């Protein structure tokens, strides 16, 4: 009824004329994701990637890798002898690392505003899982288990070569000895390994068992929307290497005039870029390459130069500047001084009047990210703000830094899988253009001076 519209996010909220003594309160039960499985089964890979995705869509998540606690408490690894089930002391130290991590999990979800905590450890015995469940119950946390099962020696071997040998645990080993040591290490866990049994012993646990690197899944009792989204995500990512290229439309006429938004066409240089891009793509020599564009002219003209089939996504259209569309930043500053200042102070959350914020962009791009995960080689031709958002996802950049990432015209960002993340290579196609990047740029108000 009598509402007021927040200046930054433009959200209508009830006016709350605070009383003489305003009161606060202080400030959707948080969840503990329990990874399960033998070493070299992708638990850490899954932990980091899912966390990258959840934080990007706005769900504060953090990984608690018990291995890092262990490496912190023991300083330098020597051999798998540390992981022998008959190693009483180590068993004690490992359990203490687990409890220390849970201690931090508790502090994260109950005191730091965290919503999802990913507990990354083997948790291969029913007893250890029972303990974690107890910890969850007593703290009012939900528990969701993600078990990765892989009986393909080729996959295990490959996993060891990709992230284990170059691990700091093996800084003093060559590949062969590191490989040999890790296999012995894995065998240490095999005797006591009790996989999740949803059809019996674990009938009441909320879980997903990932099998054969995502070929088959067993899902038991999803409890809410967050677990729902987690399962959807897990079931649509794969590990086969591929390449994602990101770039903007070639320079357009509005760029030349310093005007934002709009649907202008390529400038003469933008067209030169489009040709260069075709030459670039050709040289990458990719068997298959999917091309995606927004539904705005400039990206489409750019794709036409490639002589390849392309698909238009309205979701890739540039951020909508609302009433500031078609204006120059100078005209925005002069015509809407307050809006200009508000955006400068909170570029990620700020929403243009009748328009969007980077936050809105992210929500809009969720489907693009999910489909990108399903794809192989793909080239996305988009716009500045959109590219920053997609780049933030791939490079795990925060919301605060997202609106300022540098994504220049006529430059391809080549992303490739490396270990637990993505490597980025910048390739400028040598065609001039303007620069659309803009960095982050009192006295009288104090005396003297659900599921
Ligand atoms: N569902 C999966 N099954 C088997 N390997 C996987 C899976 N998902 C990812 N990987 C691979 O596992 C590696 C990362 O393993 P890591 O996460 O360190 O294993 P762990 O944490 O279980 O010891 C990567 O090479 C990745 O390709
Ligand atoms: O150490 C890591 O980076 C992740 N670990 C998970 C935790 N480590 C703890 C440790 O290495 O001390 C294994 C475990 O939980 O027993 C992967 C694995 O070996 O399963
Ligand atoms: O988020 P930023 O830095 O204001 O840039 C947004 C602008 O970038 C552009 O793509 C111009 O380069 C505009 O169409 C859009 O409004």
């Amino acid at each position: 009824l009598e509402l007021t519209q927040s200046r930054v996010q433009k959200i209508w909220v009830p006016v709350d004329h605070r009383p003489s003594l305003p009161r606060s309160c202080g400030p959707n039960s948080p969840t503990v994701i329990v990874m399960v499985g033998l070493p070299a089964r992708g638990k850490t890979y899954i932990s980091k990637k899912l966390t990258r995705y959840l934080n990007w869509i706005g769900v504060p998540t953090k990984v608690f890798n018990v291995g890092e606690y262990r490496r912190e408490a023991v300083k330098q690894y020597s051999s798998y002898n540390f992981f022998r089930p008959d190693n009483e002391e180590a068993m004690k130290v490992r359990k203490q690392c687990a409890l220390a991590a849970l201690r931090d999990v508790k502090s994260y979800l109950a005191k730091e505003g965290g919503q999802i905590a990913v507990f990354d450890a083997t948790n291969t015995t029913r007893e250890r899982r029972h303990m974690i469940l107890h910890f969850a119950k007593e703290n009012d946390f939900k528990a969701f288990f993600i078990e990765s099962v892989c009986d393909d020696p080729t996959v295990v071997a490959s996993n060891i070569m990709e992230v284990k040998i170059s691990s700091p645990d093996y800084k003093d080993c060559n590949s062969a000895e590191a490989m040999d040591d890790f296999m012995k290490r894995i065998s240490c866990y095999e005797a006591s390994y009790q996989p999740l049994d949803p059809d019996k012993c674990d009938r009441d646990l909320s879980l997903i068992k990932v099998i054969d690197v995502g070929r088959r899944f067993l899902v038991n009792r999803v409890q809410d929307h967050i677990q729902s989204r987690i399962v959807y995500y897990l079931m649509n990512i794969h590990v086969q290497p591929r390449t994602i290229y990101l770039c903007r439309h070639g320079e357009n006429e509005h760029n030349l005039q310093g005007r934002i938004g709009g649907d202008s066409g390529l400038s003469s240089r933008g067209k030169k870029f489009a040709s260069a891009l075709s030459k670039f793509v050709e040289e990458q020599n990719l068997k298959d390459l999917r091309v995606w564009t927004s539904q705005l002219k400039s990206t489409i003209q750019t794709a036409e130069a490639l002589r390849l089939p392309y698909e238009q996504w309205k979701a890739l259209n540039e951020i909508d500047a609302g009433v500031c569309e078609e204006l120059t930043y100078e005209e925005i500053r002069d015509t809407y001084p307050e809006e200009y200042a508000l955006r400068e102070q909170d570029k990620y959350y700020y929403r243009y009047p009748t328009g969007e914020s980077y936050q809105d962009l992210v929500q809009r791009l969720e489907p693009v990210i999910m489909e990108l995960e399903r794809q192989e080689n793909v080239l996305v031709i988009c716009h500045q703000a959109v590219l920053r958002c997609l780049l933030a996802y791939f490079l795990d950049k925060s919301a605060e830094e997202m609106p300022y990432l540098k994504c220049p015209l006529h430059t391809v960002l080549k992303l490739t899988p490396v270990a637990y993340g993505c490597r980025v290579e910048s390739i400028y196609l040598n065609v001039e253009s303007v620069c659309t990047h803009r960095e982050r740029s009192n006295p009288l108000m104090r005396r003297n001076s659900s599921s």
